[PDB]
Formats: structure tokens, C-alpha cells, sequence
């Protein structure tokens, strides 16, 4: 397919940093205003500024992510609006007014419904399904890396650890990593596949269904491998029916072939979203 994605290379003076939004992976994200050259409009943006010390490998990876994320793809992935190539690379994207899903669920704990949670799980799966189709392994999928455009619309973002797989490459061999969201084979053998993304997807869904609890809270990160090989997993969130929790459990099978495919997670969460109260018992949050 002719990939007519437009990539904008912006001068730094088109951007104004207005507020610090938080940290992404390997970079600081700012709220700002992009005034595109030749235009008088003030567009609300997020601007992620990466480390200043970047190796060739890193620059190549940044440009891969940019090659994929510039496309008009899924509505459930954040689109790269443009890059500013100063000494330090700045990545520019549409500002999502409701911030990251992790904060959103924590601070809307009392008001979020079954339908919301299930829609988000579906949309994240749809986003990841799409990334799978474009050969991108995220390696860092987590509630902190999903954004809320609006209550009914989430987007996978950041992509700080994302790797584009070449033709007939099926694993990335890996640098600091999110241990508590990682598949066992990723922790132990630094192998990253779309199937180890499914594991991270399961922890994301756990995060949402617990309203942003910390996975394995108080458990040191060094004990996580051992814990997982001894068959422990994250416990059933109070609001999950066994239906929903079983899918999570399936994401955390030690054999990566026994984990769901993202297209199956799409269909399973779409089915459940149709009758949300049957699969998420929201009253159990009390
Ligand atoms: O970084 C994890 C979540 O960010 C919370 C900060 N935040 C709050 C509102 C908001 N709106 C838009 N973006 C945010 N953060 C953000 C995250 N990642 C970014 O980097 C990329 C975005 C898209 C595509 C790519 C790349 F490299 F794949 F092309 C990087 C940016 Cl710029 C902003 C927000």
C-alpha cells in the first residue's frame, strides 16, 4: 500500500510549552500550543521531549515509531502530528483533554460504569490489534500509556519502548523495562513479541478493573519473576465476573501460544460490552 501518511517537521518556534503534563517513557511530556507555519490557528498539543543523548540506534527507533504513528490508523492509537528535530527531538501529538487513563480511573473511581470499563478494554485491544497489523510491538502497554480523548474514547500512546519488526521477524531482543507489566519470557530472556504485549494488555485491564491499583503492590520487582514461575498472578478484581478475569488469566499463561490474540480480545470485549452488567459488577467497588 502507498503510505500517504503526512509527517510534519516543525520548527521549535511553532511550539509553546505551557505546562508539564508528566513523564512518558524516556522523555518529558508538556502541554502546549502548536501554531502551524502559514496558519494562525492555536492547536492544543502534547509535546514529548526525548533524552538529548541519543545513539544512532535510538534515532533509528525514534524514526520507526514516527513512520508508523504518522499514519491515519486506529482511532485508538495516538497519531504523531509532527516531529521537531532540534539538538533534542520533540514529538508532537494532539492533546487529550482528560489525561492518561490511569489518573482518570483513579480520580473517577466513584463514577465510572461497567460500560465504560468494558469499552476501554475493547478499544485498547482494537488499538493493539492495529499495531500488530503494522508490525509494532509496544513493549510498554499500561494504563499510564493510554490516554482519554473523551469518556467513550481511549488512545494507546507514548511508544517510547516500541520496536518495528522487520519482515519475517517475530521477536524483538532488547535498557530499563516495566517489569510488573512484562511477560515472563520478556523479563527472563528479553524477548518481546505481540504475545508478550498481550500479557501487558492483561495487566492494563487489571489496572482498569481495580480503578488504578498498583499491580503487585509492595512486592519488590526482583521477586516478580520467581512469583510468576510459582504460578501466582494478580488477584480477581472485586468488580470482575469470572468471565472477565478468565481472559486476564489467559493473558498471563507462561506459554505465549496459550495467550489470546488481540483480535480475539477485541471480539470477547465487544461481546461483553453489549451486556456490560453481566460481566462487570460495579457495585462491588464498595
Ligand atoms: O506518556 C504517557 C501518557 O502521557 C500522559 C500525558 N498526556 C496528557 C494528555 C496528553 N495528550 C497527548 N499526549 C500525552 N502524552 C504523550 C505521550 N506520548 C507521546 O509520544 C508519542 C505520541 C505519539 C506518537 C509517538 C511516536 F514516537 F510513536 F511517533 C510518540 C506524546 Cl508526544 C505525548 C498526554
Amino acid at each position: 500500500a502507498p503510505n500517504q501518511a503526512l509527517l510534519r517537521i516543525l520548527k521549535e518556534t511553532e511550539l509553546r510549552k505551557v505546562k508539564v503534563l508528566g513523564s512518558g517513557a524516556f522523555g518529558t511530556v508538556y502541554k502546549g500550543i502548536w501554531i502551524p507555519d502559514g496558519e494562525n490557528v492555536k492547536i492544543p498539543v502534547a509535546i514529548k521531549v526525548l533524552r538529548e543523548n541519543t545513539s544512532p540506534k535510538a534515532n533509528k527507533e525514534i524514526l520507526d515509531e514516527a513512520y508508523v504513528m504518522a499514519g491515519v490508523g486506529s482511532p485508538y492509537v495516538s497519531r504523531l502530528l509532527g516531529i521537531c528535530l532540534t539538538s533534542t527531538v520533540q514529538l508532537v501529538t494532539q492533546l487529550m483533554p482528560y489525561g492518561c487513563l490511569l489518573d482518570h480511573v483513579r480520580e473517577n473511581r466513584g463514577r465510572l460504569g461497567s460500560q465504560d470499563l468494558l469499552n476501554w478494554c475493547m478499544q485498547i485491544a482494537k488499538g493493539m490489534s492495529y499495531l500488530e497489523d503494522v508490525r509494532l510491538v509496544h513493549r510498554d502497554l499500561a494504563a499510564r500509556n493510554v490516554l482519554v480523548k473523551s469518556p467513550n474514547h481511549v488512545k494507546i500512546t507514548d511508544f517510547g519502548l516500541a520496536r518495528l519488526l522487520d519482515i519475517d521477524e517475530t521477536e524483538y531482543h532488547a535498557g530499563k523495562v516495566p517489569i510488573k507489566w512484562m511477560a515472563l519470557e520478556s523479563i527472563l530472556r528479553r524477548r518481546f513479541t505481540h504475545q508478550s504485549d498481550v500479557w501487558s494488555y492483561g495487566v492494563t485491564v487489571w489496572e482498569l478493573m481495580t480503578f488504578g491499583a498498583k499491580p503487585y503492590d509492595g512486592i519488590p520487582a526482583r521477586e516478580i519473576p520467581d512469583l510468576l514461575e510459582k504460578g501466582e498472578r494478580l488477584p480477581q478484581p472485586p468488580i470482575c465476573t469470572i468471565d472477565v478475569y478468565m481472559i486476564m488469566v489467559k493473558c498471563w499463561m507462561i506459554d505465549s501460544e496459550c495467550r489470546p490474540r488481540f483480535r480475539e480480545l477485541v471480539s470477547e470485549f465487544s461481546r461483553m460490552a453489549r451486556d456490560p452488567q453481566r460481566f462487570v459488577v460495579i457495585q462491588n467497588e464498595d
